[PDB]
């Protein structure tokens, strides 16, 4: 029973969208689970073995309870049944509360195709007469909700992350072959003060709401307010 | 110190737009403060003595602790200067934690003139220079929401109020002279259900949210959430 | 040649969003043919064939003139060539002058899945060399609609249906597996006052448009008008 | 009682946004009043002397019943009390089941500020309190829609006017002062084919339509379709 | 190393949206390429082999450097791994510094389906180990723009096309089967003066800008400019 | 004959919005004049006269042509024909190409008021008959556009200000007693490190458009591309 459960296409796209929530989370003992839906086997740097071992330490900085591997194809996330019913698999095991998925407004197209294939999931993952590949029970997910990866949008709301700033900051770094330049590496979006930008983007959204970092979530489900209308 | 002001262009604006929310509120012992605009003079029913009386009702119904009448000119808010001030003396006397006003989509323009009045002297009363009538100190109101009185538009957030709705119908109910024909009352769009048509409103935005009743708002200033994302 | 063909994913899906509708049509002496795209093998409550015969007797109720059944997938709405051949079929069989589909911001995937496949058949259907399964001429439709199941969205015009509420509300009662609790019932959002949330929302239309009862619809096509200008 | 009362901030505006539909009303026996908020005394061709002969036979070539001339400030339609008190005045003579008025996203600032000015009137007209210069009763107009001048934007509905563009263009020509270069003419966006621009966007919305010539509308009001949803 | 390369569903599709322009890039001396996704085999009017005549002869009036077939079918360009792929490698053949393809808001599905396969294909394009059809190196496009075809709407921003809307229209006129009359031709929204509904919508957009004639465009990614901010 | 004109509410808007972009027009040897709409008297922090010394050494820094001082209220830019005709003048004098002014989308009130006045004023300016106060000709600016003071938005475009991001914020750090706390400053939202936030929103629009630093604008008008399309 996770308290939350959060996608990513690519490990690392749940640290850059929302790293200092988990963080947050897990440090308020809710159980954290990460589900990377591909290997990433298309990353201009580093290899899929190097990247599961940097996606183990994120996930051990942050606190996560527990880091589950799909192999949906990198650039192959097509709308499909099975892929689908794979997701429903991952959902129907972690009965999670809440889920995070990516945002679709973004330079890359899998982070919209995994969030579309995340949205069909988490129907079929509450229909009782939909089986999965473990046969599991049906389960229905409480709130869903959306982090930005290489957007930088209005969002719904933020949450606090200035105590959580310095977890998310050592995540991101674990990714060594992604973000830092090395003899063999090659030029990426992600290698040219990629991590200094999230942080701006965590300053802006913190300046918004008054904090030092605040993290940006969209909702599509109607947010239901109750102690943080007056706080 | 009040922790909600709630501001009406007419008395009966508040208690439709969120009635509920303020039982709630009083309920968990916050004191909150309705203030109306205008003393409704050009109503079709009723008198401008009779509309007291009964706001004074609604208002004990709702155990709201203070009533404040301004005498801005019903179907007069028009964007002044001294109009800005007598509200910024509101807001600097009752130093609200939260500011509530009408949504401006409505059929009614008093409503999105209010607010626009209301917006201007939340921003003058945190400026220690502006000089209000009273000559009081600055104040920065922390929260600021806009509820819906004709209006049913899809809102940022809802309030569950499933235990407070017997309240908001007691304290709708207080304005006989609006809702409720008599032998010399006149048609007007309030005389026709429109008690039934709140409650109908209210009753979708519970669906939405899974509770019986709830109220929607929206939120210009971004929204910081903490205990309300995993509830 | 209908004069309507209505489009759901499942049956019930035509009856709550548009069957006072259907019913002031076929008062009209209009020819009202409904097709469903899918049995609804997964739903949580009830059997296909029980399912059938509940369809069977709305349709009946609302005065139909068909009732088309398809076998796509339920929760198996996925685009492709061969569900909108399928749909095509259906099309030039009923060379429909005004075809209805659900509206795609729904909590539900399928009813948006539903809305692409039938965009996708309207516009195949009118390419003479477009082939279906049953070698069937071009057809153009002139109106295209879409009614909301599951939302309450600001539509882009109402019907007045306040003479043909009760045909409504006894079709939908039509489908007691799917609305009213029995011993081996399980809940789902549909078991829990649905049918009063389906008239609460054409209530609240309804008050928009100064009648008692209201259905919302929208159109991607543009609307001209002639007699409902000054009405 | 006139079926529609069309509102200008200057003569010529309503021409330019529904003189087909005027010349189309007027052809089925509606009575069809114009009224223009300004004498139009900054224009940069012609007089006022001129231009109101001019607006005189344009009104006659639509056949329009009757052309009401205020005098509000060109370049001076400010929102005040008083100018909304004499636009109620005007509603409340010809008491209208239609009032049409500029669309608000025009370059020209006259087009919003009338329209802001003709919603704040007619709200007022049917307020029985609300008292105008010649205390005449309170009118409650059935539909009110927005017309565009010099906008080219994608509109609620159109109205065929296949039969009526050469009424139309012949009630434009009338104003030879504003598109006809003379001797003594100035440049303006008017005088350099600017008749021919509004026919091509009249062409554009009749494409849409499946007709030669439509006029664009947009409302505020919800649209309730009866003979026009099958046609 | 193309300067511009210009997908269609089929061909015309770029004619019809950015002719003009493509006109003026290659009297501006830089190269341009077409590339059709389809050879169009179910259009009404006409045949595969005689329109493939009329593309490359508008391809010639209009100076373009090379026209690339490709045979994705028509009413069939459903998301698929294989179809980005077959596009990656056209951009990775013509190496272009801007892309341009149809915008998604347009009444023919093919034209919204072509935009989301190209969006596609540009991504996977740019990725080293995406491996395409001939094994090309990776390309990243540094502009990507959206032409109307059907649709009229408001555009991003404009290009001044005064010059070459004679070009444009001899490369509209060069597909005498698809938009002029003949013996055998049926009726479809291009036979029917579907030219000068392309010339009105062109006269409109050069009015927004103060020209005769613009072609209208979107852009997803941001827009920089340094020359065109004062002209 | 400025190149640009920028208008601000308060001395300090224009640097915070588009310093870099003046001092890039600056080096291109365009003409730059600013003009300040009020004495900004009702800041926390500082004097009128202490203000105007600071506004004149950011002008200096930056390499502003002239800065012209207004004497409209702070916290009172009503719209009004007086603040218009005042406004008026000063674009008759500058004749400016381009008109920049504050987005509305903005917490401060007077931003968006501003924007109100300037843009009546940009219309009346080109109206000959319209008399301003100094009795000057119509002039017609041809660009005009908005810049982001508190916002954080989605921008239509971006100015490369990689070159100039240091003499931008030498222009800010000329504000002292704005930003930079001393014995007897009051703590605002501007002295809590607010320059270092302007900072990393030109960060993230620096890196949507792959350079260091860039500000964004908004355009009413249609843009008109050329050079800048393919760069
Ligand atoms: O576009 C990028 O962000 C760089 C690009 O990395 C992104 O795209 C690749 C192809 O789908 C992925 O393998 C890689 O995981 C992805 N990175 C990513 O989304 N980080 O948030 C690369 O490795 O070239
Ligand atoms: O339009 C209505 O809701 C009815 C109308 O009442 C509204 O407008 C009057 C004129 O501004 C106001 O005096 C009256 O308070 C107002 N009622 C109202 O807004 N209730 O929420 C009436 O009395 O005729
Ligand atoms: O989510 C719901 O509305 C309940 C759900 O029913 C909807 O989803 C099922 C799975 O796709 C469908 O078989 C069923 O027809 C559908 N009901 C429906 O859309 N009614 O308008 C259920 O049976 O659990
Ligand atoms: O901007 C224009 O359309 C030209 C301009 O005419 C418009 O603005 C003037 C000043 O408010 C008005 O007197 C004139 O009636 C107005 N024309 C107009 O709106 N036609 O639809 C002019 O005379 O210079
Ligand atoms: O809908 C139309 O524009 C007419 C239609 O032509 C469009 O659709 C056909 C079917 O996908 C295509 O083969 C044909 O190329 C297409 N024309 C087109 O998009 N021109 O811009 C026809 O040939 O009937
Ligand atoms: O809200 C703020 O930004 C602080 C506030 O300063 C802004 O508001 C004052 C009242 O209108 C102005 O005098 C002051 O110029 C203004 N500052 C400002 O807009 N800087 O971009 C203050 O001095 O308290
Ligand atoms: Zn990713
Ligand atoms: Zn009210
Ligand atoms: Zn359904
Ligand atoms: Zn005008
Ligand atoms: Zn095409
Ligand atoms: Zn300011």
């Amino acid at each position: 029973n996770a308290d939350v459960l959060a996608f990513g296409a690519h490990s690392d796209d749940v640290e850059i969208g929302m790293g200092g929530t988990i963080a947050k989370f897990v440090k308020q003992e809710k159980k954290v689970m990460i589900c990377d839906l591909t290997e990433a086997e298309l990353s201009s740097n580093g290899t899929v073995s190097l990247r599961k071992e940097e996606a183990a330490e994120a996930a051990r900085i942050l606190g996560a309870d527990k880091r589950i591997q799909l192999t949906l194809p990198d650039r192959g996330l097509i709308m499909s049944d099975q892929a689908i019913r794979s997701i429903v698999t991952v959902i129907r095991i972690c009965r999670p509360k809440a889920v995070f998925m990516p945002y679709k407004k973004d330079r890359h197209p899998d982070h919209g195709n995994a969030a579309a294939l995340v949205e069909e999931a988490i129907f079929s993952a509450g229909i009782h007469k939909y089986k999965d590949e473990k046969s599991l029970p049906a389960h229905k997910v409480s709130k869903v909700y959306y982090y930005m990866i290489n957007g930088f949008h209005q969002p719904d709301f933020v949450i606090d992350i200035s105590d959580t700033i310095e977890a998310k900051k050592r995540s991101l770094n674990a990714y060594k072959s992604q973000f830092i330049p090395s003899k063999d590496s090659v030029s990426t979006p992600l290698t040219n003060g990629y991590i200094e930008i999230v942080e701006a983007r965590e300053k802006l959204y913190g300046k918004e709401a008054g904090v030092e970092y605040a993290e940006g979530f969209f909702s599509k489900r109607m947010l239901m307010l109750d102690h943080d209308v007056l706080g």
